[PDB]
């Protein structure tokens, strides 16, 4: 089950990318 585990952890890192993007993006949503 380590193949799906590797897929899951890579997806979790890519989702970390998503939440950092959402943070900065609510930032300009605030300053608009």
């Amino acid at each position: 089950v380590n193949r799906s585990t590797a897929l899951l952890k890579s997806l979790s890192a890519e989702r970390e990318r998503w939440e950092k993007t959402s943070e900065t993006f609510k930032n300009q949503m605030s300053t608009i």
